[PDB]
């Protein structure tokens, strides 16, 4: 007898899978299909106080190893998502994130000190995106951390771009566990910046940025797992989502054992809509037969060295 | 119609764009030769300290199907080791040499370089200075190692960058490249640093040094690398880019150039083929050439359509 189940921020989770933020998740039509889904949770489009249009397009390209994009933050606006959250989400059926990426401390300020009756009264729960990014400046993480924890009366999460060497992965990690309200971390956004070119016609594939981008899917994977396994060690107070590359269950399968506790689909789920969430529960759960696992916990960042 | 991969840079002709990368089979006197006689365009030397480093504990390099991740911690003979292969045995005429060169210390560097500067005037060995937390990840770090060095050597050379991920960091080491006009060329990029790959079937990490954490190479870098290769193309136009980063076939190479590379440098797919890969990679670029009628690379170099 095997089980999915995620117990975390006092609430259970019927699987640990959910959508990456930005992906299928902007309208009342996406929020409830996310809903109805097999997903174990769901993520609102990370939100501006008001609606933002984002970039012009083409913003975004599906490629062989994954995608690249550079939406700009389209959103409905907080608003919006704030009221899915107050008088609209069936809670009965799974919980619900809600992601924050105000322009300034200023504008997460301001949403934080509305957001803080819903999340009480609802229980809704925060992920504030930090991914020049946030995070990639140590005084501007935190700054915002400080404000945020400041005003913000509850356990949030925060949305990271990835990091490379050992220096980062201290430094981001001694600011984190310097704010006791941030519960979980979220690893990965994009690998930022990538340029594809495309042979054939000799020029990029999205418009903004000059063709510069976010990068997902296949090219992200063991930087992600990276992030998460490093944040997992240097975190032990804190939950570790993982995000990034996650195709199958044998890939979600990776996240788990590097230390995720919820695994986000992102440009896999972008391709195959939110049935991928029954497939995704499947494979996982054929996965953990074929190696005689029954829970989570029982492989949850145990990866082993050499 | 006739086309040509010859490149012209730093008083020197080379063949075509194509050579290793640092750290791939270039460290033994029998892999250099064999670099010299392989169709490349030219070659550049394992990145060298001092005196001669065993490097981390194995495994520490793995293929994957999508590249490959590596902890090698810069074993190498040392930098008498390579001096001499420049000073003594290499045969230029047969092709330009490169000497990557990677102190783990500024004063390391500099006292490399004070005796590399002789060789280099009588012989024409080039220096690639390797600052890939990495060097290049610290600005001020990264300043004060390029004053020592161009202080104490009087040359032209290049440096080898780790990739960075936006554009403020592109405008910062931009500006600071800028600063040192003996910087001649820029080679983008590295690794990307740190990825960490899990084994499924054996739930374990596959290199043994870091806990498994190492710098990816090969399909997983190649955006990565372009990305950097334009970047630093268009911020330094005084200069000219190196590529290095997920070339298997001539169409990647093109794409390297399309972005701003001069020169092409090839690490994982070099290392799972050997030195014949050359033979097809110029052939394979020279098709995509011929496709898309074009005779030469500058024609193109750098010609990237935005939208
Ligand atoms: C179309 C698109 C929109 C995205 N927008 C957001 C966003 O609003 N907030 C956020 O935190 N991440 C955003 N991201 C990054 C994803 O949340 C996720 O971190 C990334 O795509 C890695 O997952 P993948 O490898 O599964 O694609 C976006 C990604 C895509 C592809
Ligand atoms: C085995 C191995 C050893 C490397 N050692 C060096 C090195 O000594 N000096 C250096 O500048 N880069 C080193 N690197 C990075 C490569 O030069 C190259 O930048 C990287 O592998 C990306 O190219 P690829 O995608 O073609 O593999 C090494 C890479 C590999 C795979
Ligand atoms: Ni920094």
């Amino acid at each position: 007898s095997m089980s999915l189940q995620v117990n975390l921020l006092n609430n259970t989770f019927a699987n640990p899978f959910m959508n990456a933020a930005g992906v299928m998740c902007t309208t009342t039509e996406e929020l409830v299909a996310m809903t109805e889904s097999a997903s174990g949770s769901l993520v609102s489009k990370s939100c501006t106080p008001a609606l933002r249009e984002g970039n012009p397009t083409p913003r975004y390209q599906a490629l062989p190893l994954g995608s690249i994009n550079s939406m700009g933050l389209p959103n409905n606006g907080f608003d919006f998502y704030l009221a899915y959250a107050a008088e609209q989400h069936d809670y009965g059926k799974k919980p619900l994130f809600l992601s924050m990426s105000g322009l300034s401390m200023r504008e997460n300020v301001e949403m934080c000190k509305r957001l803080a009756a819903v999340a009480t009264e609802k229980g809704v729960i925060l992920e504030l995106n930090l991914s020049p990014a946030v995070a990639y400046d140590f005084d501007a993480m935190r700054q915002c951390l400080t404000a945020v924890s400041e005003v913000y009366p509850h356990s949030f999460g925060v949305k990271m771009p990835p990091y490379f060497d050992f220096a980062h992965f201290d430094a981001a990690a001694e600011i984190l566990n310097e704010f006791p309200k941030v519960q979980f971390i979220t690893c990965i956004n994009s690998i930022g910046n990538g340029l594809v070119i495309d042979a054939e016609t000799e020029s990029v594939v999205i418009k903004p940025k000059q063709g510069f981008g976010g990068l997902g899917g296949r090219y992200v994977l063991p930087t992600a797992l990276a992030n998460i396994n490093a944040f997992y060690r240097r975190c032990p107070g804190k939950l570790i989502f993982g995000c990034g590359g996650v195709y199958t269950g044998e890939d979600a399968f990776l996240h788990v054992l590097a230390g995720a506790s919820m695994v986000q689909v992102g440009t896999a789920l972008q391709e195959e809509g939110p049935s991928i969430f029954e497939r995704l529960t499947s494979e996982l759960l054929g996965v953990m037969a074929k190696k005689r696992y029954q829970t989570l916990d029982e492989f949850r960042g145990k990866v082993r060295t050499l």
